């Protein structure tokens, strides 16, 4: 009885049980809220089905405390090992599936910009110089400002990760172009004239603005004050009419016609250019791998009480460390794809929060390695550890969305 341990001068059990219960309530609230408001654009935009798996994971994370603070029965040693290994595996298998898909969507998004400017500006697959005289390759990608061609080859090889002999492929030029886009988009957001326009525009019309920036630079695109304001107000037909009067249109009419037409339609029409049930099956597989590890260890080192509210089991270091390792890989993958997609604005900046969640989760899990092994109160540290990691995931991912559903029904709009 955790109440008895409180009476005696030990409040750790009762704390753990309370943390866990507030956890379950909060998860039950968040869940029933997502069911009720499933039709709205803040739940329907993301993967509704993966969230249920993430919430089950969080839920089961809180339920672990009821097998760690338990009566000495055989099955609770079985459920301890299932819960402490499978609850994070449910949350992060679902999450890594979500973040990987965001990353593939981001990659395929950057491919259109690249195809756009391949057609508009060109591409050389072997080293050349710009009109200054500095070594360049692909879509005007700068290598070095050194007169040494070897330096250019040197920095190219580093940039790609093979000996290129100064020659690359379309896909390695794409890779290089994505640095130059990110660079150009940083300049734009540092620039008070361009920043509000880029903010306003959909993905396709941002491609159009980056194109112009790539042709005339930032200070040049800031020239088009009126045209820029027309686009901000989403006045497409009038922005086209105005830009079609420019020195820009009269000096490079072929490229200008295409960029302008793209500002009108918000489509790719002017240029030559990941499932749902898949994510459940992949998430389910990634989770059965963790089950395989736990069931394997149940045969190698069968669960058994050691022999009292702290239920102590025989679980050896390999019983702890094997699932820990796999959970760690899941976390590191999640963090990797999350960070890759951190600035993706889709679904009310879902990506910004997920990145923050994963950064926290890394410091927590890495912290609780020396803490747990260095500790003589392992069942308690395990209790607070699981619940904390689960609260972080619920806190940083689900609260921000439940907030908008409940507090800001007006902003809950596509
Ligand atoms: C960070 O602590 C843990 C959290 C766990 N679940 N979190 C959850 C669970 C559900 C949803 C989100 N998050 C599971 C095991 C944990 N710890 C360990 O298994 C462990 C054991 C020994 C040494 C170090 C560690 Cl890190």
């Amino acid at each position: 009885s955790p109440v008895q341990y409180l009476r005696w001068g030990d409040p750790a059990p009762i704390a753990a049980v309370v943390f866990a219960c507030l956890g379950l309530l909060a998860t039950l609230f968040v869940t029933v809220v997502f069911i009720i408001y499933r039709d709205t654009p803040v739940v329907k935009s993301s993967s509704r089905e993966l969230c249920y798996i993430i919430l089950a994971g969080i839920c089961l994370g809180y339920l672990c405390t009821f097998c760690l603070i338990a009566k000495p029965k055989q099955i609770y040693c079985y459920l301890q090992r299932i819960g402490i290994g499978l609850s994070p595996a449910m949350s992060y298998s679902a999450l890594v599936t979500k973040t990987y898909r965001a990353a593939r969507i981001l990659a395929m998004s950057k491919k259109n910009i690249f195809e756009m400017l391949r057609i508009d500006e060109g591409l050389r697959l072997k080293i050349y110089k710009d009109t200054e005289g500095y070594y360049t390759i692909g879509i005007g990608h700068l290598l070095t400002k050194s007169p040494s061609l070897n330096a250019a080859k040197s920095e190219l090889d580093k940039a790609i990760g093979r000996n290129t002999n100064g020659v690359i492929t379309k896909d390695e030029a794409e890779k290089l172009f994505n640095q130059d886009v990110d660079a150009a988009v940083r300049g734009i957001l540092r620039n008070a004239k361009l920043k509000p326009v880029y903010d306003s525009l959909d993905a396709v019309r941002r491609a159009a603005l980056i194109n112009m920036v790539f042709q005339m630079g930032e200070t040049g695109v800031a020239g088009f004050t009126n045209s820029l304001r027309m686009l901000q107000q989403k006045r497409w037909d009038e922005a086209a009419v105005n830009l079609a009067k420019s020195r820009w249109y009269n000096q490079t009419p072929n490229r200008a016609k295409r960029v302008i037409t793209t500002f009108r339609t918000g489509t790719w029409d002017a240029y030559k250019i990941m499932s749902a049930c898949a994510q459940l099956v992949i998430a389910f597989i990634l989770i059965c791998i963790q089950l395989g590890i736990i069931v394997a260890l149940f045969i190698m080192e069968p669960p058994d009480i050691m022999h009292e509210v702290y239920l102590i089991c025989n679980t050896t270091n390999l019983g702890v460390v094997a699932p820990l390792g796999y959970n760690g890989l899941l976390i590191l993958a999640c963090t990797f794809y999350a960070f890759k997609t951190r600035n993706v604005p889709a679904n009310f900046n879902e990506a910004k929060y997920i990145a923050f969640t994963m950064y926290t989760t890394c410091i927590i899990w890495l912290a609780f390695v020396p803490i747990y092994f260095g500790s003589n109160y392992k069942i308690i540290t395990m209790c607070f550890s699981v619940s904390l990691s689960a609260t972080v995931a619920l806190g940083c991912m689900f609260v921000p969305k439940v907030y908008i559903i409940l507090a800001k029904p007006e902003r809950n709009v596509r």
